[PDB]
Order: structure tokens, then sequence, then C-alpha cells
């Protein structure tokens, strides 16, 4: 029996606020912090925001703390409802707010009681989160699939200081054999990149944006990718390391063409492309590099340009702001053929239960699906078991830099260990990670 | 009853291998992760390293994992030990080894199984960490003490002290001390990249800015300017880490030292470089100097210290041990500890080496290492032995604000059964 529930602020990795939930049961205290996007799309669950100027620079989330404590606490006390019941939990939490977008109590109320609510039923079970999380989402135990990590080791746009206007450029060790060689060689390769990069740009260019890539000040993805590519070399993984990018292409979208100098206030509009002129130029850098997958390639209701790289693209194309994990924008996406994987951020939607949804109408529609972090992430290391319980074959979570990255990446090791025999790596087949 | 003892390698914030334990009991599984220096003194407790540079860049730990899986924990657990003992746990732990910097099975191998052991006692006693380690500490829990966090929000080591901190010392609560040095953070951030590009906003190692800077002055100009932008003048001290190690050659200090070609006629003798420190003291809010002199250069040490009035903190010197702690109470050297777990290597020494600090009238600034985890022990630490100041970075990259995080689940749940240290730091153990 759920005998409390309760918010409060704690601190992100940018340093802002954001909801801790804690859930008491017979079996104990379980808690879920809520993560924070930078270049969150427009159609995202509302993260409900103080506007305080006058404290945390106006993004105290003590409304949203309060919706937990006064109204979503009392009521979901009183009802007790089993915690092994997600889909009932997360009715309860939707129809309480009972809004679209989560508008009345916040998605970052609703969320924190959402996740909290499943660790509290996996204690119960007695079993490990991930399965638990396996059994929510009918997903095949036998074997388990661990996930490529998708490590976003350059960083760019809104996520580091610098010209670079492309978000991420990460690296996929999809060659390794393990989660933790994978992850080894991850590591190696960040390193060499960072001892390359301040060779190359300057020690301070070894400095780190948000999610923990090296954060050189450099114009062109032709630069970045160069960068990687000598990265893999040097450290000896030629081959078995592939790349993705994440273009956040909302973030310099406008007046329907694309800007690829947006953090440059003096940004010459005459040098902004459009809709086939991006996708060609994708093309090229596809030809020229060992890019495995693209995210975002096209901004978040653009849906011709989607539909139309999607026909020719060859490799993964990842939505991301284009769907926001909400099964309504999936159902679109999937009918115009726009893309053929969904990043799941559960705040984007804001419960476990709407979350696993989106995740299964993807699979069914032979979409794969990469888990993913915000760039505002914390010490929980929930996804690293929703990625594994998901059996999706495929996670970005950050750079092997800032443990608020770690902390899956390490917590993807000790599942890894935990399942023995009884889990294989993606690797190569990460895309559809969930049919192995 | 423990039942098994383990280790494994996980990743650092740095994203370098470390030794993470597992310790089991009738209660369950306890974990404890080993944090790594950069900045490490010569006299620190062995860092075991495998060296393979075809593995990990040569900073393997593989040797380390080892010796608790095959060496520690067979023995361990043969010793029907009893958790709750955490001297007994460390004296074995000590004499298992059987050497005085613990190089036979490396400090990181040794730490971990010292930490797990003190989460699985507690959780014998059905009591919250910081509980069972004031218990340890034999500290005063009527209030218990909550924390100043010293905040590295901007780093050297042109310019060549290492950190420079802020200290809420002026705020009422943790929990509101924590806020003022987030935005203060997020103002110095701000001016930052007005004053010197985008690109000097990304983080360092320990989550602060690290802007190209020339001199301390200027590093301490902008903070204040953050502090005054942020509205937090008359609240918020400064702290330095000199690291002055790092710049200590031939005898003298090489203000300068990144500089290839550093004017030798310029480097500073001890008497003349506690003149500049004593010109930044009187100039800015500063409260706290942390390894002003070189770590075996006691005699600058002392010079200055008859002179300096602030809290003079020794790290590379004192290297969290009680030995060379003993020595520096000899010639009144400093009068605050660095307390780094890892830098002698168990817990109790730990403990002791607070115990005798205090006990010579000495603070105690309990220390995160550059290399962190997700590892939250110095946060119930700090609570635990009441020492009033912590530091373990800036309100960025959640190595940090994971300790700081775990210091507000603290103070809220002690409630008024806690103060905070504000002012009162330097001796937070005895309020
Ligand atoms: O766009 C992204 O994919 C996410 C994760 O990297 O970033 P943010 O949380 O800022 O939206
Ligand atoms: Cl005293
Ligand atoms: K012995
Ligand atoms: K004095
Ligand atoms: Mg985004
Ligand atoms: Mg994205
Ligand atoms: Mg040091
Ligand atoms: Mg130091």
């Amino acid at each position: 029996a759920v005998s409390k529930v309760y918010a409060r602020s704690v601190y992100d990795s940018r340093g802002n606020p954001t909801v801790e939930v804690e859930l008491t049961t017979e079996k104990g205290v379980f808690r879920s912090i809520v993560p924070s996007g930078a270049s969150t799309g427009v159609h995202e669950a509302l993260e409900m925001r103080d506007g305080d100027k006058s404290k945390w620079m106006g993004k105290g989330v003590l409304h949203a703390v309060k919706n937990v404590n006064d109204v979503i606490a009392p009521a979901f006390v009183k009802a007790n409802i089993d915690v092994k019941d997600q889909k009932a939990v997360d009715d309860f939490l939707i129809s309480l707010d009972g809004t679209a977008n989560k508008s009345k109590l916040g998605a970052n109320a609703i969320l924190g009681v959402s996740l909290a609510a499943s660790r509290a039923a996996a204690a119960e079970k007695n079993v490990p989160l991930y399965k638990h999380l396996a059994d929510l989402s009918k997903s095949k135990t036998s074997p388990y699939v661990l996930p490529v990590p998708f490590l976003n080791v350059l960083n760019g746009g809104s996520h580091a200081g610098g010209a670079l206007a492309l978000q991420e450029f990460m690296i996929a060790p999809t060659g390794a054999k393990t989660f933790a060689e994978a992850l080894r060689i991850g590591s190696e390769v960040y390193h060499n990149l960072k001892s390359l990069t301040k060779k190359r740009y300057g020690a301070s260019a070894g400095n780190v944006g948000d999610e923990g890539g090296v954060a050189p000040n450099i114009q062109t993805a032709e630069e970045a990718l160069d960068l990687i590519v000598d990265a893999i070399k040097a450290a000896g993984h030629d081959g078995k390391v592939k790349i993705g990018l994440d273009c956040a292409s909302s973030e310099f979208f406008k007046d329907g063409k694309y800007d690829l100098d947006f953090k440059n206030p003096n940004s010459d509009k005459s040098k902004w492309l459009t809709g086939p002129q991006l996708a060609d130029l994708y093309h090229s850098l596809m030809k020229r590099y060992p890019i495995v997958s693209i995210e975002d390639p096209f901004a978040e209701d653009d849906w011709e340009a989607w539909s139309h790289f999607f026909k020719t693209a060859g490799i993964q194309i990842v939505a991301d702001d284009l769907t926001v994990t909400n099964p309504k924008r999936i159902a679109t996406a999937i009918e115009k053929k726009a893309a053929d994987a969904l990043l799941l951020k559960v705040n984007q939607i804001g419960t476990l239960s709407e979350s696993i949804k989106a995740a299964q109408d993807s699979f069914a529609a032979g979409w794969g699906v990469m888990v993913s972090h915000r760039s505002g992430e914390t010490e929980d290391t929930f996804i690293a078991d929703l990625v594994v319980g998901l059996r999706t074959g495929q996670i970005k979570t950050g750079a092997p830099a800032r443990s608020e990255r770690l902390a899956k990446l390490n917590q993807l090791l000790r599942i890894e260990e935990e399942l023995g025999d009884n889990a294989v790596f993606a690797g190569e087949n990460f895309h559809h990670g969930d049919k192995l």
C-alpha cells in the first residue's frame, strides 16, 4: 500500500531546479527525478516553471512541487492504486490533470509519481526494475537485448557555446561484442577526441558542453566529423565505431528555411538553406562518413521535408521534436513515412504508460526506438532500466563524461553483469533491437 | 553476516575507470564507489592503475578490482567481521595490505570495502548513513550541523591558482545556501560568456567555468560582479585552492607556470607569495585558502600562518593522513584539514584524521576529488562529522549535484534537529 507521496526541489546537471518525487510503501521509499530539456519541442507536455525572476533565475518548480504535495498526493494516497497497475496509476494521474498537455498540474509534477510507482512495483514483485518494465510493456525477456550507447562526444547547437550549429555528434560502438566493450571503446575514442580537440583548437576547446561532449568553436559538421574519425582511428577502433547525428534542426528553422549559423547574431540569412538543399547536403555527409543515424534532420512540423528525405535516406532516421514521444504525432509520422525511429523521452509526454505506448506503436510500425536522456539530467538512472525493459537496442544518454551521463552507463554495466547469458548486445542490429 | 564482497569497474565523471565495491549482508547489497584525483599529492595512498596503454589510455583498474575479488573478499568473508565495528573492518583491511601507503592492494581496492561496510552497518541499525557516521565518530547530534558548500565556480591551475569557490555563509539554511550558490553561478556563467565569448561558458572537470584569465585579481573581480549581479553581496564569501605544489619549482613559486618562457626572475619566494595572498585577502571577501604553499614546504606554511587571519586549509600537505596532520599541528602550518577519504584509503583513518584535527582546534572541510562519481558518501560524512563545511563542486554536473541534493534531503529529514553552520563553518564541530 502507498502510505505517502512527497515532492521536493532538487538540482539538475545545469544547476536548475527540478522535481523529485518519493513514493513510500511497506517495501520502502522509492525516488524518481524529472529531467529537463533545452532544445524542447514546441509540442512537449508542459514543464511548469515558476517564472519568479527573483528565485532560481525564474526557473523554480515550486508550483509543480505544490501540485504533487497538495493535489496529487492526497488523492493518490487515498486511492491506494496498486502500484503494479501502471495503466491505472497513469489513468489516475492523467484524468486528475484532465488536460491534453498536462497543463493543469504540469508534466513535471505527474511524471515523478508515474516513475516512482514503477520502482515500487518492481520491489513488490522482487524483480529488477528492467524486468518489471519488460512486464509492463509485454517485452521478451529471453533473451533481453542490451543497447548500443550513442555517445554525444562532440556537443554543438544549444548544448555548447560555439559556432557549431548541429547539436550532437555521437559515436556508436556497434562493432563491440558486449555493452562493457562498447563503453570502453567509447571512452577511449572520447579521450583521444579530447586530446586531438585541444591540440587542434586550443586547451579550452577541451571543456565540455551540457552533455559532456567536447565543444570546439568550429563552423562546419565536416570539421567535427573529421575530428571524430581521427579519434576513432587513433583509439584503434576503425570499423567498430559508427556515427549518429542530432541536427535539432527546429532550433535553426526560420522562414521555411534552415540557418546553419543560428547562434551568430550576425547570421547571414543569404546562407540559409532549404528543404531539398538540406537533404542533398545530408546525403553527402552520409557518403563521406560512417553515419548510421540522423535525428531531427528537419523541423518539428516540416512533414513534407521529412517524407521526401526518408524516401531515399537509407539509414535510421530518428524523430525527436517531430513526435515528442506522443502516440498521436507518431501516428502521423508513420502515415507519412517521415521517419523510422522514435526518440523516447518520458518527460516529453509525462507518464510511463504513454511512453510505453509510444514505443509499442513505433515497434509495430517497424520503427526503432532510441531511449533518450534530456540535456538537463540528474543522478536518476531510470532510462537505463527502461531501454533494457523495452528491448530497443539503442540509448543515448551523454558523452562518457559528467556523471548524470555515466550514472546511466554504469547502471547498464550492472544490468549486463546481472543478465549474463540471458542477454545479447544489439550491436549492428540496434535499429531493430526489439526483433532480435 | 557478510556473505559476499565484490568489485567491478565503473566510470568516473571524466570517463576513466574506477573501482566500485558491493558488500552483501542479510540486509542486502551495499555499494560504494572510489573517486580519483588529478592534482594528487605525492604522499597520497596508492591509486593502483594498470598502465596497459592498449586499454583505457592505461588507466585501467583491473588489478585493483582483482585485489578486491581475489584477495580481500575471500579473506574478509572468512573473518566473520561485524560491519558495525568500523575499526575492526578497517583494521582487517589495513593489516591485509600491510603497507604504510596501501601499495600492495591499492587504496582504491581497500576504500570501497571500507565505505560499503559502513553502509551495510547503517542498514543493520536501521539508521540513515549520516547518523551511523556520527556514531562512529562520536560526534554531537543535538543539533546536527549542516555544512556551508564551497562551490568551485571558476577554475585555473595563464591563471595559476586552481579553484575559486563561493561560500554562501550568509544563508539561513543549506537549501537557501544552495539556491544562492546556484544563482551566483548562473550569473557568473552569463557574465563569462558576455566578456570572454560563448566558448568560455563551457565547463571544466568540476562544473566551473574556465575563461582565459591572466590573474587572480581578474578572476576575483569577476566573481564579485557575479555575486552582486545575483543580488547576494554580503552573504557570499570566497575560498581559494591555490594547489601551489603545481607551480612549485626550484624552491620558488611560478605564478605564470603555464608559460613555457615564464620569467624565472619573477618567481616568488615563500614570503613574497605570502605578501600577494595578503593583498588578495585584504581586498576580497576571502575566508578560506587551501594549499597556499607546497606539499612539503613546511617553513613557508608556518611563516604565512603567523600573520594570516583566515582559515588555512591543508590538502596535499596533509593528505588526510594523521601522521602528516600531527606534523602540521606541531609546526603550526595550518588550521583546517581537507578530508579526502581516498587520500588515506579507509573510513576509520579518515575519521581519526578529522578527530585529530578537531582536537587541535582545526576545522575540517570534507572534499570531493576532481574525478567524482554518482556516489554520495561525502554528503552523509560531512554531516556525520559535524564539520560545517564541504567542497564538492560547482552546482553543475551531477557528480557534484548528487552530493548537494543529498544534503538537501538530509536537512529536510533532520528538520529542527539541525542547524546551518553559516559564518561559523570553521569550528562547525563545536557549535
Ligand atoms: O534533443 C535531444 O535529443 C535532447 C537529448 O540530447 O536534448 P534536449 O533535452 O536539450 O532536448
Ligand atoms: Cl576548537
Ligand atoms: K597482516
Ligand atoms: K594568525
Ligand atoms: Mg531537443
Ligand atoms: Mg534531439
Ligand atoms: Mg589536488
Ligand atoms: Mg586541493
